[PDB]
Order: structure tokens, then C-alpha cells, then sequence
């Protein structure tokens, strides 16, 4: 049907199967296909998605355009990829005006001020992870990764987002925790997702049904928790909070916001939820893949050690103001979050018909900027696949094209989470850091290899061990 649209438009790529288009090319994952296209097809390609076109971009001043210029205008929302019910309001998955009006009411929610109230909240964890690190440490026994960072994540998220105070790792079986734990990443490469690929016309039926791909038996959780504090913070009213339910409960009086409107106390759960599904799994991912670096590179484990105590001398507790001074931190975060974008992709579609930096582009076509081909493509990066934290100096951080580098998007889309998740990373790498020497151990992938599903995460969970400094 639409496997002949880029043929007419002279545009190269993978020759479509009936039916399934060009999915079957997924059995390496999303990251594998988006670097053979781009080696035989060059600055631009197109698969299809099923029926769906989706047209792939290279070109800065391309990407700027629709990232950038052409965000309000042309290219505003992404894909729809399932049945979402009520979620359809978080601001991830909103559209047009819609996004608008949440984007600008949860803009001043993540201001560097709210921010830097929250870094006390965000320490007071750090320790927690490394007192639970500690006892894991004099055991001796090898520490997998994405549990005492994906705990670290949730006490963070728990207490960031609705003030609620658990030890994660050692209160496993909290109501709130074992529902919030469920908030994990899409597989858009499982068989349910690839199936409502095949058959996107199946999507208003499950809707009609009340499928959701969120478990609803956890957001029916979050819906009555969220309605019991509301009630609950009228009281206690005198009690200063700072997490992200305040903000945005105080955001709820159009009376007091600079966009002269109000959330809607639907809306409002919708962004706490998506919020938490954001930053559970995705922190602790990178989190792991960047303790991952710092072992199997101990010259760069030891630089950063040796600045982290050079800042926060007798270790000293950190602070907002002091992250921000630590530049080899930053560039060990930048550096890894080059290797692994775990966005992989970037995504818009096209509202009408444009021509942009001379290619028409139809309408209803999704353009996707393959950020993991770039991010690893030889022409901008040295050696692409080597862990080099000196690309991301001072001296040669100008060099780099804001649109090839974009592991948090750009425009008026990109990750509105972004300064508080590299300080969340940041503040839990120092006391981490602090504290400990992460060594590899024979159970380790010494040449880690990636996961071929549809997320960017290790093959094997990430195992290191843990020895304490001094
Ligand atoms: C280190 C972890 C994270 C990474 C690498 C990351 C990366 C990204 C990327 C690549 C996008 C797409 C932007 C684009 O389309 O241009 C995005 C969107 C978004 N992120 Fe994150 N993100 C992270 C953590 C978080 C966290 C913790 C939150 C929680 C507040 C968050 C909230 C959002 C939201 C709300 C959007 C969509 C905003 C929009 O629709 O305008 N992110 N993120
Ligand atoms: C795995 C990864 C990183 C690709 C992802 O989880 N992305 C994502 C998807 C959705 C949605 F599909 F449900 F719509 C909402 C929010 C985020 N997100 C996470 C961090 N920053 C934004």
C-alpha cells in the first residue's frame, strides 16, 4: 500500500515486505539497524514500520529544522505506538496544543531553583546507597548493578516525587514500592508491541476495552495515592513541601501561574506517573553503564576520584553548587551517554506537506533521528567505539555538533527531566565514588555486549566489585 512512497520520492533503504514492511530487519534491535542502513544508504534512508513510513535523517541543519524550527508548525508530536487510555495526557505522549499547555505549565516545575531544593532530598539517598553498598562491600560477594542503582532510583523517585521516605533495597515489599518497581521500560520489539505494529488498526479496539499498556492495576494505585495526599497536604497545609506533587498541586491555581492556567487534577497524576516511569529505569541504566566504564577504565575511576576529593575534600557531603564545578564528572557522564543513548531514537511526526533543506518530506510521515547511529558515526567521533572522556573537555566540546550529540533530543520536545537527572546521577556517582572502588571480577563482560530487544541495556546485567576506600 504505502511500501512505494519512498521509492517515488527516490529516497534509498531496506526493500519493504507486504504486511510487515521492514521489521523483520529488528532481529539485531533498533540500535544494529539504524548503523547497517546508515552504512548502505548513506545521509538519508526510509523502512517501514509495518504501514507506517518513516523517513531517517542526517544533517544538522536538517535536524535543527525539525527539532527546532519547524516543532510548532510541522513536526510537533510523536508516533502513537498503543493504546495508552487515560495516560494519552502525559506530556511525553500529548499532542498539539495540548503538550503546549502542559509544557508550559510543568516548565517552572524544573527550574534549576525547585532543582537545587530537591538536592538535599537526592543526597540524603546517596548515603542510603552507599551504607547498603557497604554491606554488600564486606561481604565480598559481587554486586549486580541494576539493583542497588534501580533502588538508589526509586528511593530518589519516591521521595522527589510524593515526599514518601523508603529504603527500597531493604523494604522490597512496601505497597507503594512494589507497584512503582512495575513502571518499567517498553519493549517495542516484544510480541505485543511488534503484533500492534502489524496491526495498528487494532489500537481503538483495545482502547474501547480498556487495555492500556500501563498496568492498570498500578496506575489505579498511584490514582487513589495521589488523591489521598491531596487530601491529606489541605491539612497539613503550614508543612513547606518541595517534591513534584506540590509544585504542580500549587500549579493547579490559575490565579498563581505564570501561564495564567491550571492542571487538571487528571492531568496532574498523568505527568506524576510518567514522571516516575521515566526516571526509574533509565537512571539506573545509565547509572550502570557509566560504573561499567569507570571499572573496565580505573585511569578514569582514579582522575575522577581524585577531583571528587579535590572538591569535597574529608568527604564532604556534596552540594548543588559543588556538582557544577566537578568538569570531569560532566564529561564522564557526557561521554557515556554518547556510547549509550538509551532514547536510540528520536522521533517526530509530520503534520503537512514541507520541503526542508531542499527533500520533500509528505505528510503523516514520521522523521527519526537515528541518535545512536550518530552518536557512533566515524565521520564525527575518533575511534567512535572506544569510552574517551576527553571528547567532552573544554577544548574540544565546542567541536561538537548539538544536533549529532543529542542523548536528551532538542527543541522544544527535548527531555524535560534533563538538569535533574544528571544531578541525580552526579550526586549518586560522588558519594558512590566517595566511598568505593569499583573493580571487575571474572563474571564480568569484559567486552560488554548490548541486549537485542528494543532496549538499550546490557546482554547480561552488569556484575563489578565493590572495595572500600580506605
Ligand atoms: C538520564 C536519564 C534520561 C535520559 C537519557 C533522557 C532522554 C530523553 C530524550 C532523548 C527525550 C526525547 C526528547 C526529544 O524528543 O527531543 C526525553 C523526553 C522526556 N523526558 Fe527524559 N531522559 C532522562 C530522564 C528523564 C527523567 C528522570 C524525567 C522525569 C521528569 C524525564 C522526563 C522527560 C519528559 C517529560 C520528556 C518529554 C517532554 C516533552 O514531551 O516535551 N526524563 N528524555
Ligand atoms: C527507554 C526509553 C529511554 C526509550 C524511554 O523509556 N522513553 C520514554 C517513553 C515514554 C512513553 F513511551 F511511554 F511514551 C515516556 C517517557 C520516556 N522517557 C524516559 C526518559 N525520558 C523520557
Amino acid at each position: 500500500h504505502s511500501h512505494g512512497l519512498f521509492k517515488k520520492l527516490g529516497i534509498p533503504g531496506p526493500t519493504p515486505l507486504p504486511f510487515l514492511g521492514n521489521i523483520l530487519s529488528y532481529h539485531k534491535g533498533f540500535c544494529m539497524f539504524d548503523m547497517e542502513c546508515h552504512k548502505k544508504y548513506g545521509k538519508v534512508w526510509g523502512f517501514y514500520d509495518g504501514q507506517q513510513p518513516v523517513l531517517a535523517i542526517t544533517d544538522p541543519d536538517m535536524i535543527k529544522t525539525v527539532l527546532v524550527k519547524e516543532c510548532y508548525s510541522v513536526f510537533t508530536n510523536r508516533r502513537p505506538f498503543g493504546p495508552v487510555g487515560f495516560m494519552k495526557s502525559a506530556i511525553s505522549i500529548a499532542e498539539d496544543e495540548e503538550w503546549k499547555r502542559l509544557r508550559s505549565l510543568l516548565s517552572p516545575t524544573f527550574t534549576s531553583g525547585k532543582l537545587k531544593e530537591m538536592v538535599p532530598i537526592i543526597a540524603q539517598y546517596g548515603d542510603v546507597l552507599v551504607r547498603n553498598l557497604r554491606r554488600e562491600a564486606e561481604t565480598g560477594k559481587p554486586v549486580t548493578l541494576k539493583d542497588v542503582f534501580g533502588a538508589y532510583s526509586m528511593d530518589v523517585i519516591t521521595s522527589t516525587s510524593f515526599g514518601v521516605n523508603i529504603d527500597s533495597l531493604n523494604n522490597p515489599q512496601d505497597p507503594f514500592v512494589e507497584n512503582t518497581k512495575k513502571l518499567l521500560r517498553f519493549d517495542f520489539l516484544d510480541p505485543f508491541f511488534l503484533s500492534i505494529t502489524v496491526f495498528p488498526f487494532l489500537i481503538p479496539i483495545l482502547e474501547v476495552l480498556n487495555i492500556c499498556v500501563f498496568p492498570r492495576e498500578v496506575t489505579n494505585f498511584l490514582r487513589k495515592s495521589v488523591k489521598r495526599m491531596k487530601e491529606s497536604r489541605l491539612e497539613d497545609t503550614q508543612k513547606h513541601r518541595v517534591d513534584f506533587l506540590q509544585l504542580m498541586i500549587d500549579s493547579q491555581n490559575s490565579k498563581e501561574t505564570e501561564s495564567h492556567k491550571a492542571l487538571s487534577d487528571l492531568e496532574l497524576v498523568a505527568q506524576s506517573i510518567i514522571f516516575i516511569f521515566a526516571g526509574y529505569e533509565t537512571t539506573s541504566s545509565v547509572l550502570s553503564f557509566i560504573m561499567y566504564e569507570l571499572a573496565t577504565h580505573p585511569d578514569v575511576q582514579q582522575k575522577l576520584q581524585e577531583e571528587i576529593d579535590a572538591v569535597l575534600p574529608n568527604k564532604a557531603p556534596p552540594t548543588y553548587d559543588t556538582v557544577l564545578q566537578m568538569e570531569y564528572l560532566d564529561m564522564v557522564v557526557n561521554e557515556t551517554l554518547r556510547l549509550f543513548p538509551i532514547a536510540m531514537r528520536l522521533e517526530r511526526v509530520c503534520k503537512k506537506d514541507v520541503e526542508i533543506n531542499g527533500m520533500f518530506i509528505p505528510k503523516g510521515v514520521v522523521v527519526m533521528i537515528p541518535s545512536y547511529a550518530l552518536h557512533r558515526d566515524p565521520k564525527y567521533w575518533t575511534e567512535p567505539e572506544k569510552f574517551l572522556p576527553e571528547r567532552f573537555s573544554k577544548k574540544n566540546k565546542d567541536n561538537i555538533d548539538p544536533y549529532i550529540y543529542t542523548p536528551f533530543g532538542s527543541g522544544p520536545r527535548n527531555c524535560i527531566g534533563m538538569r535533574f537527572a544528571l544531578m541525580n546521577m552526579k550526586l549518586a556517582l560522588i558519594r558512590v565514588l566517595q566511598n568505593f572502588s569499583f573493580k571487575p571480577c571474572k563474571e564480568t563482560q569484559i567486552p560488554l555486549k548490548l541486549s537485542l530487544g528494543g532496549l538499550l541495556q546490557p546482554e547480561k546485567p552488569v556484575v563489578l566489585k565493590v572495595e572500600s576506600r580506605d
